[PDB]
């Protein structure tokens, strides 16, 4: 049924007027009709009645209606992008004295948030390993207020188990906000708020806009914690646009045929590299043997294509220009989630740099890549004349 | 020159390409055509070069030129909306044990994010009357970071005397961060960086815009504040997207021709509603006798359409909907700055209640209007219907 | 009635709104019918203003057509992709094998070319008049003449018709032609040509009432006899506008007053000082008196746009036209116009004689045609100054 | 030149993407010369993709045009408002007074009225051919045919023409015939029209290429040939499209493989399952076996999209139709396919009967037009069992 939902989500009459997708309806003022009906509106501000742009117009109700759909929320709230999102989550539940549990893999942005920005305002921040599982109980205080959760990790794929560190947060704090970056898995891949997780963050800039043409964040919220997030986002004056809601809905109706597209080739790529005399490991988290692998199996329902694997050299400057100027189908890039496929490359004291209370391990230079929509062996091709030219 | 700078502030060649507005370049990745490629734009991401969609594309940074242009600055802040401008310009510059001096005329929201966010995050709050010149001095703490600045007033339109207050702020916390909601003036008719100011804020939402059809922050910096703000904004992921930054851009064009006619209008209907046997006062900066007007007069250079007036009557709500229901031209909604014209009612309770530390002087129903670019003597004459509904 | 008022609200019925201030943007080809029942009734009504299938118009559409007719008080608003589609098209919706159409000799170049390049060779033949032949109209007159083509004022040289003795005369010999005019320069509203018994204004939408130069889109507003003709078979040729555009050209039409004000204060104010200045032979401005048909713009419409043309004493040599063009300060060279910003282009007299079929031209300087935008008027009068300067 | 790299990358040079992945969207009616010199190579690469004015393109348009033509191997790439526009202007751009006109009988009815009402007025007649004729074709050449419009497969009773027999017997009569398809099934790429000697091939883009139901934009991709002759004469009747739609066309090439997959997959296996039915007499799917033209679908394609028909048993009286068609619970009502969801229509016989000009039907039941988009499949299948339930 994901794919009927992918496509049907958000759709009703009251938001497509006659048409397939949603009306772009762009708007500061929205007009009342009457001091009755501006009465109205005002007791439904939060509750999908036209109020103002900046609660939203009937394209935002629509995106609003199918993330809720999606992964199976009482609320979306919107945001101009992933890193607004995360920043602003975070802030609506954190008050002066508070303490925040990161995962040491978490988006560096996220990270910077908290060690640049919560820092100040008197809220402390420490980390752990994501693959800790029931052993974070070491970890938490009686003032966590916020486990934060990415899973799996950025840049170096490490899976959580997400039931096991649940259970114990739970068991310990059970006031505590569970959040989770969950962009990897589209929101989809993953049901996040069906194991108990409080609140489930995208950078809807990635795989649901499917494009890299848009910026969006979106954070969907069970019943518990829904008004808190909302209102207190709203505080803090997020939005996002009209016609980037519009196109985050129309990303939505193909998210099945991408994703499926993006787990099979992603998948043969990394099964390729792992036998390639060049390769030290693969992290990708549906290839049997990598972190966190078998949390994967027992608790997603597909993989996207974005993973990482580590050579075995570490490469100097004049090796590292050599291999990434002279791809002819991978880009080098920030960002993924879109339609064509990217490399970066990651040498292991950058990402020593972004594993706080964390330790690396491994040695050579660390590769990401984004497998999107081309002809797989074309890739595969493209990555071994790239191995050719560093061997 | 100001018609002049509006028509052609931002429309560089690098950004219009060829055409005459600024390209619209939609984008997450930006792509690096090498390893040197990508450490120039790293070393350049807040310095105008192409890095990751979440700092700016072609687009943004055309925007942000025009604006510091057209508003003497050193950099220009972007934001989904002003609401958002507002709250993280002053995040940025805050840390626990902070006072933050507002006016109590302040942007309802502006006070909210106040009262209810920066509370939690140990930093006070208070506020004062917005007359008070260089009287200001007794509400100076010792650890005030923010004084922060509203003129015109919102709602009931008081002008500072901001050479006043600036002199007297910087006499006492040289340090403070001294920001303004420029809004009304659409940052045009009034030059904030000239007067002292650090931070010059903008719902772009409103006259920039010009139509009530995008939604957007900006906050143009001088040089000693705009690295903070700028950073620190980055941090809570604010950005606005290409398109509403191209709209914006576009909005400006006009701006002049537009900001004369609401002036022109407004002051008209000001003038004919203050001999009008039904109200008790009008509050328009641009009419003799208006609370600060002669500070508009000295500081400013025009005026825009927005402003109010008391009735001499408490409207009961029968008669509250007898006049508002069945206006011809002017509509009820919220926001302003945009081509149609507009109205609201404010009982004096209601706006007693978003005074603090203050007191209101009025006891009939307040009406807030915008006089936009209809037949100014139709609109009149709307207004006129109006006080036959009410007498 | 107020010019004002009504480009603020046209178009802007409740049904097209939806609880904003503009018309919702509707993006669609399909469009849904919810039974048999519904589709029935979308069937009936696809030329009527109903939601049938996204080629006939989305709400957003729907919007803009009522604003346009409102605005020219037209019985309906037939949508294009840019001004000349409108031209073509609404040309080709009138004609058959056998016909003549009657054209003015200052048309639009890429309206004389789609007569002379495209219905000549499907049995349509075309002749030109004079734009100041008045009543004496007549004589160019066929028994197989269909068509009567206005604009006015002229392109470059900017004649202006009398509309009134041209139209008269016309219905006096050929009752029944088509009488059409490229209503352009007026933005449909400085000149209201329904009403002076034209059949069919035609816009493009590109130029004033877009108004930021960023936007493509042509519009025919028909009165009642001529609106099925025109609208049907434009859609069997497939023209259509994007929702988006139409939307863009709704959001036009709310500062088209202030913007066309502008214009007009600061086109007359520079016209005045070229008529002034010793390198000037001629100002061809219809607001400055002297200028060919004036007097019919005095009568005739209710302002001016920033569009105007002059003659410089000179017949600029290569050297002078590069150094003279290239130097510009605020005034750009570019096509189009109607924009928010000023626009310089040079036509020599042998290139204008050129495209003034079957008549003459009256001037032997170099011709410049000037947009004159928002910006400061003492500024564009400057850099105007400056461009002298260099050739002298 | 494996389709999906293709895909990917069609179009997106650095010149037009300038640092993004996409291409930039440049909104432009004015495009500025920075100089005489440059107004002047402007001028002579007016349609040679250099920056000259709005209505030939701007960089948004150039990125979709080079897609086109490396996707379907053409030497240009003419741009429509919509995929009507783009048949109508097409034939228009290459005919005149005393030609004839050779039309398959199940083309697109649109395409159909375009040449019975515009073209019959313009001197230029029309007659219709069997989409099974293949080498017959011979049979109905005139010697004023101008051009051949062929569509494969059929609007609504997909008929596949066997091509390479028609071209070859075409050729062998009049060479020098300007031969067109309607590849919109297709996409343009899962049959290589201009690697079977067709000359041009049409699309409406509004369906698989945008692949969402939202915009509205026709294509015909020419041979060196013919090139000239389409863009300049579309040009002169002011075809163009915006370049909002430009981009989004674009971005419906990124995902039109993995789109058209699994729109194959699903819509064979409704077809398979259909074709078992009892309540079904026949199933029209060009990759079906025993459908018209399978075996010709079978060589000649790469791939299947996802519409398709197929005929009841029954000739359905008004309420049995109501009761089938309103109750759906997924399919929903609509003209246009070629988006993500699934559509639904009805065609009595003798509504098809009145679109097959100068042939037969082959049926008397009523026949289903089927778009099946992406939903599961499953899903889509219980919720044509429900439909048949309605009218056992």
């Amino acid at each position: 049924k994901l794919d009927t939902q992918l496509v049907n989500a958000g759709r009703s009459k009251k938001y497509t007027l006659g048409a397939v997708n949603s009306v772009i309806q762009r708007a500061s003022s929205l007009v009342f009709d009457s001091v009755e009906a501006k009465k109205h509106a005002t007791r439904n501000r939060a509750n999908g009645e036209l109020f103002y742009g900046r609660r939203g117009t009937l394209t935002h109700f629509s995106l609003q209606q199918a993330m809720c759909e999606l992964e199976g929320g009482a609320g979306c709230v919107l945001f101009p992008c992933g890193a607004a999102a995360v920043a602003n989550s975070i802030l609506a539940f954190i008050e002066q004295g508070d303490h925040v549990l990161m995962t040491n893999t978490a988006y560096e942005s996220s990270q910077d948030f908290c060690s640049k920005i919560l820092s100040k305002l008197g809220v402390t921040t420490s980390w752990f390993d994501p693959l800790i599982g029931a052993d974070i109980v070491k970890h938490l205080q009686p003032n966590t207020k916020i486990v934060f959760l990415e899973s799996p990790g950025s840049i170096t794929m490490e899976v959580h188990d997400v039931p096991a560190i649940v259970a114990a947060v739970r068991s310990v704090v059970p006031d505590a906000i569970i959040m989770i970056d969950n962009t990897w898995a589209a929101g989809v891949l993953f049901k996040a708020l069906d194991f108990g997780i409080d609140v489930s963050i995208q950078a809807a800039t990635k795989y649901l806009v499917g494009h890299s043409d848009a910026m969006i964040g979106t954070a969907v919220c069970n019943a518990r914690c829904w008004e808190q997030l909302r209102e207190n986002a709203y505080l803090m004056g997020q939005m996002v646009d009209a016609d980037t809601a519009y196109i985050t809905s129309r990303g939505l109706r193909t998210l099945g045929v991408r994703l499926r597209q993006h787990h099979e080739s992603s998948l043969k790529v990394a099964e390729w590299l792992a036998e390639h005399p060049q390769v030290a490991r693969v992290n990708h988290p549906a290839l049997p043997g990598s972190k966190g692998h078998e949390f994967w199996k027992r608790d997603f329902t597909g993989s996207s294509g974005l993973f990482s694997f580590v050579l075995k050299k570490k490469l100097n400057n004049e090796e590292l220009a050599n291999y990434l100027d002279n791809f002819s189908l991978f880009s080098m890039a920030y960002s993924w989630g879109g339609y064509e496929s990217l490399i970066l490359a990651n040498q292991p004291e950058h990402i020593a740099a972004i594993r706080p209370q964390g330790e690396i391990d491994f040695s050579g230079t660390l590769i990401r890549l984004h497998i999107g929509l081309e002809d797989v062996d074309d890739l595969i091709a493209d990555l071994d004349a790239g191995f050719a030219r560093i061997v």
